[PDB]
């Protein structure tokens, strides 16, 4: 799917993670 850095981060954060980044077009969350 399409990954937008800001969108990925906000979705990751909304879910309880600390941040999110797009890696090769895939949203990855971090905590």
């Amino acid at each position: 799917a399409a990954c937008y850095s800001s969108d990925c981060r906000v979705k990751c954060v909304a879910m309880g993670f600390s941040s999110g980044k797009c890696i090769n077009s895939k949203c990855k969350c971090y905590k």
